[PDB]
Protein backbone atom coordinates (compact mmCIF):
# COMPACT_ATOMS: atom_id res chain seq x y z
CA UNK A 1 0.00 0.00 0.00
CA UNK A 2 3.11 2.41 0.04
CA UNK A 3 2.91 2.52 -3.70
CA UNK A 4 -0.52 2.63 -3.93
CA UNK A 5 -0.50 5.57 -1.57
CA UNK A 6 1.64 8.15 -3.87
CA UNK A 7 0.63 10.59 -6.22
CA UNK A 8 0.32 9.60 -9.87
CA UNK A 9 3.39 10.52 -11.99
CA UNK A 10 3.02 13.58 -14.44
CA UNK A 11 5.96 12.31 -16.41
CA UNK A 12 4.27 10.25 -19.80
CA UNK A 13 7.22 10.48 -21.91
CA UNK A 14 10.91 11.29 -20.59
CA UNK A 15 12.81 13.96 -22.79
CA UNK A 16 15.42 12.25 -25.06
CA UNK A 17 17.69 14.08 -27.89
CA UNK A 18 14.57 12.75 -30.62
CA UNK A 19 11.62 14.57 -28.03
CA UNK A 20 10.96 16.93 -25.70
CA UNK A 21 9.11 15.38 -22.72
CA UNK A 22 5.27 15.08 -22.76
CA UNK A 23 4.10 16.30 -19.47
CA UNK A 24 0.43 15.24 -18.22
CA UNK A 25 -1.77 17.91 -17.53
CA UNK A 26 -0.89 21.71 -19.14
CA UNK A 27 1.21 24.37 -18.42
CA UNK A 28 -1.98 27.22 -18.15
CA UNK A 29 -2.57 25.43 -15.00
CA UNK A 30 0.47 24.46 -13.62
CA UNK A 31 0.17 20.68 -14.92
CA UNK A 32 -2.08 20.25 -12.15
CA UNK A 33 -0.11 21.12 -9.39
CA UNK A 34 -1.11 23.18 -6.15
CA UNK A 35 0.84 26.35 -5.29
CA UNK A 36 2.95 25.24 -2.80
CA UNK A 37 4.09 22.55 -5.44
CA UNK A 38 5.11 25.03 -7.82
CA UNK A 39 6.51 27.30 -5.07
CA UNK A 40 8.74 24.59 -3.99
CA UNK A 41 9.77 23.35 -7.52
CA UNK A 42 10.79 26.74 -8.43
CA UNK A 43 12.73 27.34 -5.25
CA UNK A 44 14.72 24.03 -6.48
CA UNK A 45 15.36 25.23 -10.04
CA UNK A 46 16.54 28.73 -8.52
CA UNK A 47 19.12 27.05 -6.55
CA UNK A 48 20.33 25.38 -9.21
CA UNK A 49 18.08 22.18 -8.90
CA UNK A 50 20.23 20.51 -6.39
CA UNK A 51 20.34 21.38 -2.88
CA UNK A 52 20.44 19.51 0.62
CA UNK A 53 16.92 18.58 2.45
CA UNK A 54 17.69 20.79 5.46
CA UNK A 55 17.61 23.74 3.39
CA UNK A 56 14.54 23.18 2.45
CA UNK A 57 13.24 22.82 5.46
CA UNK A 58 14.63 25.91 6.93
CA UNK A 59 14.12 28.36 3.61
CA UNK A 60 11.06 27.63 1.90
CA UNK A 61 8.47 28.91 4.11
CA UNK A 62 6.57 25.46 4.12
CA UNK A 63 4.29 24.13 6.79
CA UNK A 64 5.37 20.44 5.66
CA UNK A 65 8.00 20.59 3.24
CA UNK A 66 8.53 16.98 2.97
CA UNK A 67 5.04 16.43 1.91
CA UNK A 68 5.03 18.90 -1.05
CA UNK A 69 8.67 17.17 -1.70
CA UNK A 70 6.92 14.27 -2.04
CA UNK A 71 4.42 15.06 -4.55
CA UNK A 72 7.29 16.29 -6.51
CA UNK A 73 9.10 13.00 -6.57
CA UNK A 74 5.76 10.96 -6.54
CA UNK A 75 4.81 13.11 -10.55
CA UNK A 76 8.41 12.99 -11.55
CA UNK A 77 9.85 15.77 -11.01
CA UNK A 78 12.78 15.33 -8.53
CA UNK A 79 14.37 12.89 -6.71
CA UNK A 80 16.61 12.29 -4.12
CA UNK A 81 20.44 11.93 -4.22
CA UNK A 82 21.43 10.37 -0.40
CA UNK A 83 24.79 10.72 0.28
CA UNK A 84 27.74 10.28 2.81
CA UNK A 85 26.82 13.01 5.78
CA UNK A 86 23.37 14.10 4.46
CA UNK A 87 20.65 13.90 1.42
CA UNK A 88 20.57 15.96 -1.67
CA UNK A 89 17.44 16.66 -3.79
CA UNK A 90 17.65 17.43 -7.37
CA UNK A 91 15.17 18.35 -10.19
CA UNK A 92 14.68 15.71 -12.76
CA UNK A 93 15.05 16.43 -16.61
CA UNK A 94 11.86 16.54 -16.55
CA UNK A 95 11.34 18.57 -13.30
CA UNK A 96 14.19 21.51 -14.79
CA UNK A 97 11.27 20.88 -18.20
CA UNK A 98 8.55 22.31 -16.03
CA UNK A 99 10.35 24.29 -13.46
CA UNK A 100 11.80 26.51 -16.56
CA UNK A 101 8.93 26.24 -18.70
CA UNK A 102 6.49 28.38 -15.71
CA UNK A 103 9.52 30.66 -15.16
CA UNK A 104 9.23 31.51 -19.03
CA UNK A 105 5.29 31.89 -18.43
CA UNK A 106 5.73 34.06 -15.47
CA UNK A 107 8.25 36.31 -17.03
CA UNK A 108 6.53 36.61 -20.20
CA UNK A 109 3.50 38.20 -18.31
CA UNK A 110 5.77 40.51 -16.08
CA UNK A 111 7.24 41.58 -19.05
CA UNK A 112 3.97 42.26 -20.64
CA UNK A 113 3.01 44.30 -17.34
CA UNK A 114 5.98 45.83 -16.99
CA UNK A 115 5.49 47.14 -20.91
CA UNK A 116 1.78 48.95 -19.68
CA UNK A 117 3.28 50.80 -17.47
CA UNK A 118 5.21 53.81 -19.82
CA UNK A 119 5.23 53.05 -23.74
CA UNK A 120 8.72 52.57 -24.74
CA UNK A 121 7.62 50.29 -27.62
CA UNK A 122 10.43 49.73 -30.34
Amino acid sequence: SHMSAMAESKVLVKGTPFNKPVIKGKLENNYDMSQDEVSLLLFLKTHGGKIPLYRIKNETGLKDPESVLKNLMDYGFALEDKERLGEKIVLTSEGEFVAQAIRVRDEELRLKEMKQKKNVNR
